[PDB]
């Protein structure tokens, strides 16, 4: 008896007290007589044709693969409910909300973002936490990293961002060179920066750290009103990180660290919390915010803006297969049942498309069809048919034209999505110098003390150090700019790193 | 009011009694409020991305079509099922033959070959006769055509073979001088294309014509004695066909008769039935066999190899949905229960591979998972994981490897396949010259008359005169080698129309 | 002898003088002993995995297909170039229009609509002309129809609009019952339905036909200036339509009309032309304009806003590879180059995405790399890497992020787009009653006259007819709306079928 | 400075002397005028799809994944080429090996085996060492592992095994139970597991490990005269390995530490080199053979069949881009030029499909077009047409059917392959029990000596530790049939981890 994830077999095969084995068919539920030998003539004869039981299982081992996430590729996932607590129907009229007591089946999925399928989860990384509700209004998918803010606040940067994190496309290793380049080419993620390279950069697990939706949401009330707000999920189970030492050591002691431990915790009735609140802010607080409020590079204060209990976040259930259950979960910001909607927010209204698009890619057209996906708590009766790869009854046949006058399904009035008045030119607003220093300066300050600001600096400069030295300059002036110690203390490290 | 067919959509609201419209929602099944009208800012301004309502359907809209299936693209699908008659047990131990009466649920697609999806029904062309048979041991395919023999007795020039008759690579349009060119060039396909060119070249319906297995099958009874066979499905409905003037016409008012045709018979209780039968050859007679028992180009005679009566084949449901039902159907030759097996037969060796192979790029890796493919009357279990568009649960949490001591599923040392020997060098023979007259004649002789004689040789002129006059000469040459008559009749239709 | 087109294969070895023969290799480069014959253990054994030779080309074979366009599947292209006669820099400052005399190689395709791939040219149905400009500021498509207007004025019906026009989701027939269901709740198709059912319903041939770019397009001139547009090319060789009778018999005669008479024009030196006009029309009158000037359902009359000649089209070569050059090339209404842009119309901004969005599902995300499709005439270069099947170099081990210190491409401040101010309430308008009968009144009456009046009538009564009353009733309500004598003529016509 | 690895980046930048940068364009070749900012109206106002530049190199990002091998993911690439240093034409006829200081252009990628993308280079695993060659008789893949043998001999298992090798289907995680499960009840794999857990487990780099194709080939000469024979390529940099804390540090300190090792070594002149030599054994000496001369688990002795010089394998040149040159790269084993045939060895009967199978899956049907797999040494002239993604002329408009009167490319009647008489049942052989400890046994003992038995014997210990109690014994009790000490030893160790 050792952990419960080393005897998933040994528990599987209790499972099966007096039933005998299943029969060994090929694809088609044909059965098999022998899968341990090829057909040949003779003993060492060529192989033939013939053998279809060889092919077919062959043929589908061949195809076992799918692409990867392009980010956020390795992580963990896990299945529990939502649960209401408080009421707060005067904010959202969403069905998710409805009452107290209101459990709602969920799915959440974990994960780290440059690292790629075979990579370690314990290192400096933010972390992904999306979790998809199935409501009865169809699936609402809240898809939030572990940090309340982000490097840049203007999708078209991205693509680009993220490819300065990955590898370099001649060599195929990191490159310190790229990491920082843009980095210091791009102020606005100092922010952000200062968070990952802080203590909370390498949570102890996916249990010992917090959630945020991340971006300004805004809400609407059964009477057409309004607010705007901020989802964040508070660990139940308490804030923790590994030390810089620590996590290097696990980082290949254990590459599959943070997987287990979700897994065993489940297991063994150590079900994982989470505490619901939001963040308001009416419209016209909106206005009179000394910054632009869907700027994903800045914060709400919580003593202008303190946190509204919701309700309860509750994991306890393991998925059976992997790549059935997690590995092709996909998440759709865009999902938002009536009562929760966009906002303003660039980078927000860049991944409304990104998503959906991006698993058409990765699974397919008809990727919303795999139970993970599905959303069954929902009736799906639409105009779509067809696709690759459809299950289902495609809809049977029904009308496949709106409008049309033979009883197909209607839209609903009251699904209306909330009206906001603009005004202004449409171009390319530049964003570049929305103050990427004042929100900075008070974390390295008031929010970090003494302890934190030095390994906070240490961090940095143990991994800018690695860069040109015209490239360590340019990130220095941007760190100055925060503050002039920030700046100084990381000078003073490299200076021993550089010298030898 | 109309035919069924018509009144599809009539029909469908006359189901939905006082039942409200149910709530239009997108994909993730969130409710739409406006699906009339998209988002703009200003009703003069642009669109903008927010409006996830439209990109959602559009998207999908997008991706609603699928690569046709590469031959046999315009067809028709029905549902029914398999009825044993007679006991064969004493041939075959296959669960689908069992005890009589024994009702098995299947599934059938009818088709043309060259024809693309727009296609017309009613043309000159093989026809395509496939039937899926859900039984106990796994799903069982019959892909079958609706003549009993083939152009060519190697797979290795089927690619070459479909190319010659579809479009030219740089005009797309059909090139006579294609088709007439690999056909001359092939004499063994004098058999095929006297019987394409015949009366029963056209069939009127799906309903009017008989289907066959074509190749040679082995079957293995209880105590694992094997003896070959072809299989016969008679049309308990007659054997119509179209005239070259009805056919034509057809071929532009309707050119979906087929499909038309095949559906209101059924909606209307006329539902169709095919009476199944079976040519057994004991392994004695394979060798005094004048010919090659596994020669596509070859006929068994029903003089000294009678059919002998198995079942029956009812077809009495149409499809809810074409796509799903239809158009995403997949027929493997490969899937064969215990009971029955392949044979020596190179066009159907060369079957095994290609149709499961095509499938999975197609339709994708899984498509077995696909409702009207997946083997519901059957158990799935193997150590097959994973692939894209990955239904079910995967088998969930079982051990994933063979062996293992775990209680995951097991061979079964009953399905065992049945062993022949075999002796010989491994090479390419050479089967160009393994007599392309000898039942071709016996063909134009005895089995036709007059009539039907003059009216081939002029469906023939009338096509092979559209191609090159040294294309014309090679082919004549074929045809007087089958008989005198047979030559000169084209050769003289052929100048009428060269003048 | 016989057309160039019947004679490919002819001339292509005809091009072969004393050349040999090449030697035929496998898929990897490897010379073939033998492809007439597959490898087998004897004679007649069975056939082993060890002939790649076979598996190699089969196994290709079996991937011919690829999803076919979602709409305007059969269609037909060709080669040619865009010359610049007349000076109109004072609107544009597109490289295209640069200076008189300036050449630039086009890509154009023709098609149908409804039609799937195997259906036939000759029938009624709008006619696709997209026209691809190989220009040096990158490539610019323009996407045309042969008509000036529209059925819908909003996207997010179209889908619906093209799933009435095809199949029947059960029956897999085309269904008279959708196709006016939808027309008679969208008055807003009867303008272009009056059009369709006119005598420009069936063009004969792609040559004879004019094309539009149907939407209003925006164009920007060195100084920032804008002015709205919309795009016209005559047919040089005059407006010819076959008649109901003639189309019908060729709709099955020859399914490749179009196809046919446009490769033999190019192959006999008749190369078809077209000639380039714009319409245009200042942000003022814009507004004075009694309409939406971005209603899709609209035109603008030539007396108010007359055409404006720019260049020539002509198109002097056919593709040597229908699959590689007409198949596989795709347009996309969002490549436009500086000095060309979108506007409000609803109708284009949906197509922005639409487009590009199917391209990278039916040939794939790099079919940018596709030669016909890859914009040889401009030097790509920007930070966009991998993908499936990605050719080239990937553009080698250059910085893949913007911005960088390391001196990769930079944006060009010159290629910023031309500003407009919007303002109001973002929802979406409904825009369902913006007059479906005064400009289609105007065309009914003063359009045309007596005898095409009768046709129209004629024509659609002849296809109204097969649907059902209730639908009949609504449809003639709406016709009534246009013009008494319209509606009456209709309901006359069909109380003769309905009885 | 730094590594030339580190300063790619700056390199490049050096190379653009007074150039200027390029102009920042979209997809279809238009300029970018902003990619610093996403369109809007009003600064605080949505996004609107108007902006095609920011979806453009959106939605291609979107596509930049692609599914990664199966097996052997985390690897290595470089190019360099062959030279032919010995005659050893009086065995084959390959035109490669055509003539003493005849060069050929080669492409290789080392590579692990479990670990998935992201995995760390250092780590006990057999590798990869796959080498193209680019002949004029088409392209040449030697497919290697580090390793002369593996752990099993038949292909229908390999499945099976890798899924052992792998992740728990419940919980993603290495599962110790599955790998020595599997393992314990194939004691066919002791030979090569021996081998694995040895000090040659863990290469310090790709450069200081050896190169063998593994299993039996056979070989022609001119004159039809076949032998069987071996691949070895040994390193001209010696044989070196880490040690297990070393690569346990490494591991982590630098995941892609072979990656690396390899670039700069080239990148610094230091060209890696590894001398070529083969293994014959005539037919005579086939039968003779103790053993079965096609087991994979099974080697050939060098006193009994010495190797053999053929040339040189340098490596001088490092990939401009990883994914198109490396991560895209395919090799069959299949592709074998006139000179090259397989044998009957079942492991390797297998590979002749599943290779040119998944990879039609991973990059697609016409993989062959991306450059580094494309043939360009060669002349690729076949019937081969379309597919998705077809690039090149997809051979023009010539004959796409064989035979043809048109001089369409023709077979080479000399590049037919080598006939053997084989002869017997075909069913299911069972070659479970061949022998699996003789070999072995000689391993143990004379191979190595007293330090590297007891680092085998810890090794495996460390390893085989984690595993239940009941599998524990059934590996010991295997491992004792190899040799009591063997065993005894591993029990030892176990004893100690168990208590
Ligand atoms: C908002 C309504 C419309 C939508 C969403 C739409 C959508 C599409 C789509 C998805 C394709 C398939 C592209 C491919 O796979 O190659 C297509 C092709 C085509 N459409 Fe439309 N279309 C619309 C309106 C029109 C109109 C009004 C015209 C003419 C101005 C037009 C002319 C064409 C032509 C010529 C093609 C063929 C281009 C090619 O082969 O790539 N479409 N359309």
């Amino acid at each position: 008896s050792r952990d419960p994830a080393s005897d998933q077999m040994q528990h599987w095969k209790e499972q099966r007290a007096a039933q005998k084995a299943d029969v060994l068919t090929t694809g088609a539920g044909n059965p098999v007589g022998d899968k341990l030998n090829v057909i040949t003539v003779g003993p060492r004869g060529p192989l033939l044709v013939q053998d279809v039981v060889f092919t077919d299982e062959m043929a589908h081992f061949d195809r076992e693969r799918i692409p990867e996430r392009v980010v956020h590729a390795k992580g963990a996932g896990a299945f529990g409910y939502f649960e209401v607590t408080h009421d707060i129907t005067k904010y959202s009229k969403a069905k998710v909300f409805e009452h107290i007591g209101k459990k709602t089946p969920i799915a959440v999925r974990f994960s780290t973002v440059a690292g790629e399928s075979g990579s370690a989860d314990t290192v400096r990384d933010p972390r992904g936490f999306a979790v998809k509700f199935y409501t009865e209004d169809g699936n609402w998918d809240l898809v939030g990293n572990n940090t309340p803010i982000f490097f840049i606040r203007d999708p078209i940067l991205f693509p680009s961002f993220i490819h300065s994190q990955k590898r370099n496309p001649q060599t195929h290793l990191k490159d310190p060179d790229m990491v920082w380049d843009f980095w210091s080419l791009r102020p606005e993620s100092l922010h952000q920066v200062s968070f990952l390279f802080s203590d909370r950069g390498i949570p102890d697990g996916h249990r010992h750290m917090n959630g945020y939706g991340s971006h300004t949401f805004k809400l609407v009330n059964a009477n057409g009103e309004a607010v705007y707000c901020k989802f964040h999920y508070k660990t139940d189970q308490g804030i923790k990180n590994l030390s810089v030492e620590d996590a290097a050591r696990l980082s290949q002691e254990d590459p599959d660290y943070g997987i287990r431990d979700l897994f065993n915790a489940i297991a063994t009735g150590k079900y994982p919390s989470w505490t619901f609140y939001i963040q308001v802010m009416t419209f016209n607080q909106a206005e009179t915010f000394p910054f632009n409020p869907f700027d994903l590079t800045k914060v709400w204060p919580h003593k202008d803006y303190p946190l509204i209990p919701v309700g309860k976040l509750v994991l306890n259930r393991n998925p059976v297969n992997y790549f059935a259950e997690v590995e092709q979960i996909a998440f759709d910001p865009s999902n938002m049942p009536p009562g929760i909607e966009a906002s303003p927010d660039k980078m927000l209204q860049g991944r409304l498309f990104a998503y959906p698009d991006t698993h058409r890619h990765r699974l397919g057209p008809n990727y919303l069809h795999i139970p993970v996906n599905c959303p069954y708590r929902a009736r799906v009766a639409n105009y779509q048919r067809d696709g690759p790869m459809c299950m289902q009854d495609n809809q049977g046949g029904a009308p496949n034209y709106y409008p049309n006058s033979f009883g197909a399904p209607e839209q609903q009035p009251s699904a209306l999505e909330h009206s906001i008045q603009y005004s202004g030119e449409v171009r390319r607003f530049n964003t570049a110098n929305d103050d990427n220093v004042t929100q900075v300066r008070a974390f390295y300050v008031n929010v970090l003390n003494e302890e934190q600001r030095k390994r906070l600096c240490e961090n940095i400069a143990g991994h800018l150090k690695d860069a040109q030295i015209f490239i360590q300059k340019k990130a220095v002036k941007n760190f100055t700019e925060v503050h002039p110690d920030y700046g100084s203390h990381i000078q003073a490290l490299l200076d021993k790193y550089n010298a030898e």
